[PDB]
């Protein structure tokens, strides 16, 4: 027989700012077996090391903004913990990946058995952004002066992807969104 513990299934959700991913993981999460979560907003570098543009935008929305190795790193050792996860006597460990910029992260793209991206259009994102606080907060003009100029940059940056994403509705509802997803997920495991 081959031997088992090695399979995962990994799944990426992605998306614009505001839009529910996290909900969605979590959603996900209560409804899998043997199901972690990583989310890319715990590997931003600290300020010092991020840039300002010509306007005075700090430069977060951005690749370069994000301990992406420090990401990996946490992803492996997921992996490592998923080897040990079931006793040997197939369960297939589940990680959801879930952060606005990962689909544009080149040694991630052959990582997703499954992919979704959760979408909202201008008006309402820019209205839920306004209800966070960031540390540090958006500035005045920060939405239209950096976040979604980087959010369509990452848009036609997917426009030559090399796998299928799915692409979701951010305006329904999270019970919605987790039924739809589940729906297609149990379909893929
Ligand atoms: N998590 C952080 O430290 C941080 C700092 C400044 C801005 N952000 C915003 O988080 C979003 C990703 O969820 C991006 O649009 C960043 O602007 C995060």
């Amino acid at each position: 027989l081959v031997p088992r513990g090695s399979k995962t299934f990994i799944i990426g959700i992605s998306g614009v700012t505001n839009s529910g991913k996290t909900t969605l993981a979590k959603n996900l999460q209560k409804h899998l077996p043997n199901c972690s979560v990583i989310s890319q907003d715990d590997f931003f570098k600290p300020e010092s090391e991020i840039e300002t543009d010509k306007n005075g935008f700090l430069q977060y929305d951005v690749l370069e903004a994000l301990n992406m190795e420090k990401m990996m790193s946490a992803i492996s050792c997921w992996m490592e913990s998923a080897r040990h996860s079931v006793v040997s006597t197939e369960e297939i460990p589940i990680l959801i990946i879930e952060g606005f910029l990962l689909f544009n992260y080149k040694p991630l793209d052959t990582i997703w058995n499954r992919s979704y991206f959760l979408t909202i259009p201008y008006e309402e994102c820019k209205r839920r952004r306004s209800t966070r606080v960031y540390q540090p907060p958006d500035s005045p003009g920060y939405f239209d002066g950096h976040v979604w100029p980087m959010y369509l940059k990452y848009r036609q940056e997917m426009q030559d992807i090399t796998w299928e994403v799915v692409y979701l509705d951010g305006t329904k509802s999270e019970e919605d969104l987790f039924l739809q997803v589940y729906e297609d997920l149990i379909q893929e495991l």
